[PDB]
């Protein structure tokens, strides 16, 4: 029997042709060296479906030019690359230092104060924390993570009601402006803040396909979000980020309410120990999965190739375990954008995340998934777990999903067929809307000028023709022809021809 | 956990409400008793869905008459009863005797002879068979079976050219012209004789629905039938009747290439041992169920309610059993023939079948057979058993499957749902068809009143407003609908 | 390969019959079979368990079955268990003038709780033992005589002690047969006083077990024990299950007994007939994964009390109740009082030798594990993981070394497809072992033959056993385990 | 509940880490870790192997090795582990003057085979220590030089020793580095005439293993055991699979072999990075299958060489070695030449705890038994149903007595969800059981503690130090086992 991914790897050899179409999607943070139209072609055609801007740092104006740049270069392009706008959040940081930097030492005492006269001028004996609740939510004996939770201080008294007199644990040299973290305090701040709450209208009205929600611990934060978008933005996804363990162990109420999930594996590593954040990994993603809503892991990946021309052995299992655990999205952050090798970095992940993927065993996610749905289930739940059995049952070569808001293509795509998946849509917003849904494809059919499409074949036929025009399909192959959400429900097996 | 039948029925309580739909088909044998239009009604309204013509028995004439009563009967009734013709067959028999039967008592020396002369006037010293190269076929020390081989004779030798000298092993008393069996002699006569021929020829024009071929063994001979049904009913269904032990052996050959089998236990226990027929049965009747074709619980169905108002613990569990095994359809064949109870026999069996049936555990036979399609399977073929995968998932109270000739229905039919199965046909041969595929119904379509019905949406309405008036489903119940040959599947919020 | 319907498909009729019949069959004494020439043939036949109907005949009677079926039994060097099967909360009719009645449909006839018509009633008026009947009985009832074929319709009290019957029914009855009164209190004792001194009289006797009658009651299994005394402690409790007022106990009464025995015939009185089927298979079922005896109860073979040859359906009903999963086949009548009770028996055997032999036998295995719950008790496993040992081995015998019979009937429990040999010190635990299907058990006399510190030697003799039905040669993988304390061998037989 | 997914499902990773880790550590001993103090502190962080590297180093050296290994791990009271890691048909290139080259791209350069050039070589022509170099390479052809990140192209031959090349990739190299031919017969015998010797030095000072190079072939694995002669039979072989002709022979090389070691680095140096990440996959569930350990090997916790804290990246693949299902986890110079050589083995351990203590154990006891061939044979099936009981009763740890130590090896294959105690009185069946995941050794002395013919005391030791541990409680159950015979017992802990 050929049960579960033992018996598979059993079968496996990597010197069979790497089974072309790759599922995972790849998401990266546009900066410094890839804002320009000419340098986002170039992501784009290393492997690019989403760029992500990234509101802690840069002007309106600023990520305004990466708005109109991104879909510059996509139409240059003819393809649709969808705009994430990740929000700044409750973040707390220091201020800037005097010279490049500090220089924090071990044995050293030092002050922390919440004056932001020491905003612009601070210095590794004393330095600035925005956080002004700081010196009334903090006790002698508490710790102060500074940068990625990699410096730490703890606090020994009130040197003033502004100041806090410490001591330097760890040692190690830090640069302007870095992320503070106080366990073990009730830190107010509102996870969408005044700035946030004009970030986010500015992202609706400039028609960003999504928001990466920063610092979601609650499920009613997700709500505050949702709100704060208002109804002229009713449809913009929300994708929470977990980064702390609170997110964590809410996780299940975040994911019910939410699109889907980013995994901060950075984050999450500043107070939980690194070795716990891969076991965290996990688990969020297969939550994901089986809630079928987009996951993406987050951060330091590919971490080398900021600064080098190949990736790291390490980083490499760690991109392609990433896409076994069941990702969606892998995600670049610094290494596009102020990298110093941002196509190549896109271009390496995009081949490790093919390879992993054609190794990976396609079915038993299928029925794994499968056997935890409720039953009895919704009709469009059954009608593509169904359609899904079919391309198992019958080996059909690709399937094409009429999907108009995304729902069925996602719900398909939960499924995990062991083929290509093509979303055929009169919504464009939904065609960027699926790039962070893997081995999901989507083909805009326009009804403007197309027509209305009443008997539903022109679509159909337009998603066969694609499927056809890559490869997917031969005359002979078959196809799993899909449509979900009185008429709805349906699914055909086509013979291609 | 819920895996299979053991499991299953520890949750099941006797007293529970009976989930109506009886999934299975009953086939009657029309006789002297059943022959009325008055009688067939009651048949028909007892539980009747096949009416079974044995043409071992009476002339064209006979069953032209059962046609047309069968007919007029459900005409009358608006039901639509499929016509099954038995054949005759490769039949060996004896003559007659003078007065009632014979009585053979043991140690006796008889004589047993090919001569007609001896046809009309047989004795328990001596008396006819009917095969004609027995002399020439059988030597000393052979058994001859008779009447279903209780009577056992053995063969001392050859009197004369013709007549054979016998001892009687077995003693029991025989009625005129019973059946003959020679175990271990090639008994070389055709699978279709020269009278089934037109037996056949006979079944095209009548419009018959299916042939029960009798004493089938061969893959070939199935096409020896086919063959003599003519072009003219190609569409004519073929049911092998499996009788004896070349035929068991032969099992999947012949199912390769008929359209459904018959389990005829009676025959098969002539000379193999009761107990061992009882397996015999659970083989091909499995066998049929991954094959998808019919298959029929044939003989002594229900024996004692020939002539007693109801039927033994025994006949009973014999019936509940069949259709736990997974039998489409159950027969009778003398209880209706020449039965004292031709109602009361229905309408028990009737009963029996609703009850086991609905306390069957329905999923294990799909899943159950679902694993064992060799993949990849054909588009139509996927199709049907995902179609029912979906009535599992979403709990559907009912199908509606709309199928031409009636392959869809059937292999739907084969997955097994937990639910009513209702096709819906432009052809109405394909309804009197269908009545020996378990658990569905059809509706008829006249495309010639209604009009031709383009987007397939007509034809829906009316299978699911069948369910909807039969009790199947009501607002808020979900509903499969599914058409192959092509290839599509709805689920339906039933309005 | 999951399921039977797979199974099916590659089963052959031609092909040998594997030798060891595994279900048991259980055989009514009376007076064809009482004498110790006819039990020598009926255990030849192949039955296992001597039924004594404690409903007739005095102890002297059943003293006498007691004693032919131990020297029988001695004679032919094999054990055989004795059954005390119980009368119970029985109502029977009285006697009638001449062989029988004849009930008539329209008529109006007498019932009389006065025993003064016992002896001598007619079709017209007629005796019922139970006293209460007509302060238990509105007009309007159903009285069901002789298993509830005959049902007559209370019309009004003629007087205190007679009821105006109008009869609905038509057929004759003979003397004293069953009555059942549906929808009244019959407010009669499980275990009755009469009942009482027959228990221990069997306690007395050695008795290896009772079929109590007519159980409803989880509680009701505690009168049968508080009755057996201390000194019953160890006699096997068999429930009959023979009204719905104990299917629907079913689950109680199983965690409390020692087995149950499916009465198809007593539950047929007021449950429809094809019910009976699938209670049949419930009752079974719930047994197994259990994992206490069942028997297969009445009407069995029923032809063959008159007849040389069973009916074909008759076949079916006993390849089909080895199938459910049962233990025992029973037959009453047809041994009891038949014709040919040699004959009865020996079909018996080749039908359940032959459903027996084409029954898949792992999905029974798995079916029954996969619905334990887990942690299981360490002799639980231990047994469990044993049959597994075997299944993964191909071992073609089993060793239980077991004193009281618990760790063979663990084992037996769990469905191997070999046979299970076990080995005891105690005799009772032979017989006890002969309701258990798939189980043979050697007696190991720990007196003459030392008491066996290593179990070295009881484990030889297992396997000796087993070497001789002709189970295991040499090559051979023997699975030899010890549960209760929890030891397991895979052996490679000598 | 079926697999991985839905396991994950369940886990938190603040529900308390569970206290033992499955996975084994092994360390390269090198300048840095070599000294008795140093290799306590090792042995302290976790270390179970030492893997003495054969490239570098005289006999003398090794010796040292050996001497220290054996004085740490006794004064520690503790049984550790020394493997034998050969050199093989290393290609290697000579030493440069100044520290290196510094190849710039394409710039022609010469390779000699010339020994004149080996002490004293440049970046402009350098020497390269496989003779047959020049009899053996097409101009067209490729020389990868350091673990493939210098690529040469061969242009022609300057003389019979002299290679003309164009360097195609810019990197500079350092002293004696390895060269590749890819599509080149590298002629070279597996196991050479200094390996020979190497060998049978490792026979001599009774190393427990080899960690042998270069394997290509199921019957160079016959080469290593034939230098290992009859005087070393008992000491395993464990294959390291290195080029890619080893992974296609996996198969054949497993199942004639002891053990497979999975050599990323050299396998990433034709094999593209992301291909080698789906080899280890392949190779570990392929030995798993098999019941061989497994280990993973090459560029781990890189980083931590010179860093006092491993990389983000580091510890996922560390993690994931463990999810993939290695026994084994190796360091290389990090232990070798390492900065931070118990801080490496520390934060190893914990990572290795950490992935298993969320790892679906159930899930690899299925996989693996319904992979095997049925019908077992008898110490197979004792031990997956020893197993098999571990889960039905929640067992909290195993005891296997285990001379050689097969047993031990064959249960482990089975994974359980507790610690495996394996009991022996071969001494060198403890350090040889530090590479399969999940057991620990008792030494049963033989010699001072009597012979133990019942079994009974070491049975004792056994549960004893499960008992001191913290595993098994006075109350929990606990699996002995003993297989080769085959014998399960289920304990409850007094």
């Amino acid at each position: 029997s050929h049960m579960s991914q033992l018996a598979h790897n059993l079968t496996l050899s990597i010197f069979d042709p790497v089974a072309n179409y790759r599922a995972a999607r790849i998401i990266c943070t546009i900066g410094p060296s890839t804002q320009s139209v000419e340098a986002l072609k170039g992501l784009i055609q290393s492997g690019m479906s989403v760029a992500r801007m990234n509101f802690s740092h840069g002007s309106h104006e600023y990520h305004q030019t990466t708005i109109n740049n991104v879909r510059q270069a996509a139409a240059e392009l003819g393809v649709n690359i969808a705009i994430a706008l990740d929000t700044k959040g409750p973040e707390i940081r220091t201020g800037q230092f005097v010279g490049g930097d500090a220089v924090m030492e071990r044995g050293a005492t030092c002050y922390v104060t919440t004056d932001p006269a020491f905003a612009d001028k601070g210095t590794k004996d004393k330095f600035y924390i925005d956080y002004q609740n700081l010196s009334k939510v903090v006790r002698p004996g508490n710790y102060i993570y500074i940068d990625d939770g990699i410096l730490i201080l703890q606090v020994q008294s009130h040197e003033d009601e502004q100041t806090l007199e410490c001591t330097v644990t760890n040692s190690h040299t830090i640069s302007d402006r870095r992320g503070v973290n106080l366990p073990g305090c009730d830190v107010d701040l509102p996870a969408v803040s005044a700035k946030d709450r004009v970030d986010l209208q500015f992202g609706v009205e400039q028609g960003v396909d999504m928001i990466f929600a920063s610092f979601i611990r609650s499920a009613e934060q997700v709500g505050d979000v949702r709100k704060a978008l208002g109804p002229k933005g009713r449809d913009i996804m929300i994708i929470c980020k977990i980064e702390n363990h609170q997110g964590v162990q809410n996780i299940d109420s975040i994911i019910e309410e939410s699109d889907g999930i980013m995994v901060a594996r950075g984050d999450l590593g500043v107070e939980i120990p690194a070795e716990k954040v891969v076991v965290a990994q996990k688990i969020l993603i297969s939550k994901c999965n089986v809630a079928g809503k987009p996951v993406i892991c987050a951060t330091q990946m590919l971490e080398s190739m900021t600064y080098n021309p190949r990736p790291t052995r390490a980083e490499v299992s760690d991109v392609a375990n990433a896409v076994f655990n069941g990702a969606d999205c892998v995600m670049l952050s610094g290494e596009t954008a102020k990298g110093k090798y941002p196509n190549e970095v896109v271009q390496y992940m995009a081949r490790i995340c093919l390879e992993a993927q054609s190794a990976l065993n396609e079915y038993v996610f299928f029925n794994s998934i499968k056997k935890l749905q409720h039953i009895p289930m919704s009709a469009d739940e059954a009608v593509c777990s169904s359609a899904v059995n079919s391309v198992y049952e019958t080996k059909a070569k690709a399937m094409v999903v009429l999907s108009n808001t995304g729902r069925s293509a996602r719900l398909v795509a939960k499924y995990r067929p062991n083929c290509p998946i093509v979303c055929v849509t009169t919504r464009l917003q939904t065609c960027r809307q699926l790039n962070i849904t893997q081995g999901v494809e989507s083909v805009f059919f326009d009804a403007d000028k197309l027509g209305h499409d009443w008997g539903k074949e022109h679509r159909v036929a337009a998603g066969v023709e694609f499927a056809k025009s890559k490869g997917y399909v031969q005359t002979g192959d078959y196809c799993v022809v899909i449509h979900a959400d009185g008429y709805a429900n349906q699914t055909r097996i086509l013979l291609v021809e």
